[PDB]
């Protein structure tokens, strides 16, 4: 595929799910070979694993004293659409969560794709690799196409379910929203997070209930969202990825661990 | 005491807890003998029991095709400060919930009281009366001062608690907020209510937890609030009340039932 950028400046704004603060984004077009990077208060922060500073409840990046929280959703959308050159200027401390999914980003960016004059330099998984952590596991192996499977084992009515993304089915995961369990709320709040969370940007589930009046968009919306999250973290490899991935109960921490190990080997 | 009004108009705005819509109130001064009345779309709606049209999860008033939801908190504050003559213009279909208590109302009105030239004609409970409904009970009896006791019996950690309000202790209940149990949320949403509810205006409790990061303001905040609600509904009698009340598991429906029985007798 050919490298891509946006045809013109795109802007988004809204509350940040963790800071609870209002922020604004301005997606700037960039020429070939620029890569994906954020910009805040005069500092460019590459969307690469070396700049990850936090992975609890979100993937946060930082460099030279400037930090940006929750980059996983905008990065997933960029990855899915193969946007390889853009600057995400952030006026605030976190990416707006919007409705909790990548839908608004996906729709706006998709109709503004600009093909460029360079073949994409994909990060190709060359050999099988496995990372584990307290029951959690993620396996990566060679594949010409990007394939991502997430299998969850929830302690509520969701039980055990899995979902597989394959190229061409981007629309099956871009609407899946961020979710949380009611028994986790006190913890999240206690650690200074989730300050902007609400039923408008978060699917809140109980042992046997669904608090959102709109209910779930899909019976497996949570695992579709986990797949979406993983694809966003995978872009931290520095360029569109080609490989087959399987994640069992994975989260941002394990995702980043996998990325660093993959980067190290190749 | 002397009838009272406000020295100057007072405004309050925010979201309605049930409609989830923006709403605003403007309290305007009125001369002696006017009483408390709401104004909406050209219609005056007296703050009296004859105009109650709904009592499930809030006390709503209506007249000639115009309705206003959730008048209990503003009326409670007015009753407590003995404000007797005002016109409350309403923009929207419900009184803003603010933080779920009567604090903002109380502090603003308290500093803007204007004594008038006429003695207040209190509604004096003359003989004992009792109303019941599925285990719930409320008893009213004679007293030179307003005394209100609420005893709750909760299906969670709260267990059985009681709280007694007496004249002069207004500040002990004007900070107590609206509360709901996590197992009731789906029902409330299902009946088209609670659309503006959030941790900022509602104390949400579980079988063993408190979701709000700020926790409870008082270990018995819920019963203090129930006392606050009853005092607001009692003002539907048309004037400040003098009597001793005891409510066991009472709610707006039973509160209004009591008011109507008291009104009938006397
Ligand atoms: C239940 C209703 C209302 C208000 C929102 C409650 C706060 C939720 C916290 C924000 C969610 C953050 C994502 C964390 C979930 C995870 O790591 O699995
Ligand atoms: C899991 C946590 C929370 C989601 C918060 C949603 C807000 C609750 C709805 C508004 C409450 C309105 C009060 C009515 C309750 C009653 O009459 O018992
Ligand atoms: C837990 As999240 C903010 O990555 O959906
Ligand atoms: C249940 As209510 C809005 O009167 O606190
Ligand atoms: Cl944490
Ligand atoms: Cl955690
Ligand atoms: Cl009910
Ligand atoms: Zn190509
Ligand atoms: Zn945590
Ligand atoms: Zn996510
Ligand atoms: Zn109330
Ligand atoms: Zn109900």
């Amino acid at each position: 595929g050919l490298e891509k950028t946006v045809k013109e400046k795109l802007s988004f704004e809204g509350v940040g799910i963790h800071t609870g603060e209002y922020s604004k984004l301005i997606i700037h077009p960039e020429k070939e070979g620029t890569g994906i990077r954020f910009f805040k208060n005069g500092v460019y922060i590459p969307a690469r694993h070396e700049f990850v500073v936090h992975t609890n409840h979100s993937t946060d990046l930082g460099f030279k004293g400037q930090r940006i929280k929750t980059v996983e959703h905008i990065l997933s959308v960029l990855h899915l659409l193969e946007i390889t050159n853009v600057t995400i200027e952030v006026i605030g401390n976190e990416i707006p969560i919007l409705d909790g999914s990548g839908w608004e980003f996906y729709e706006a960016i998709r109709k503004n794709i600009l093909n460029q004059n360079r073949e994409i330099d994909y990060f190709v998984v060359e050999e099988p690799i496995i990372v584990e952590d307290e029951g959690r596991l993620i396996k990566a192996e060679p594949s010409d196409t990007l394939e991502v499977t997430y299998e969850g084992e929830f302690k509520n009515f969701l039980g055990r379910q899995k979902f597989t993304f394959v190229e061409g089915n981007e629309e099956e995961i871009v609407l899946a929203r961020t979710f949380a369990f009611d028994w986790e709320i006190e913890h999240i709040k206690k650690v200074g997070l989730g300050k902007g969370g609400s039923l408008k940007n978060t699917l809140v589930l109980g042992k046997d209930k669904v608090y959102n009046p709109e209910g779930l968009r899909y019976e497996n919306e949570p695992v579709r969202h986990k797949v979406f999250d993983l694809i966003g973290d995978l872009y931290l490899l520095g360029s569109p990825v080609k490989g087959k991935f399987y994640s069992f109960r994975g989260g941002h921490s394990l995702n980043v661990k996998l990325v660093k190990e993959l980067a190290k080997k190749q």
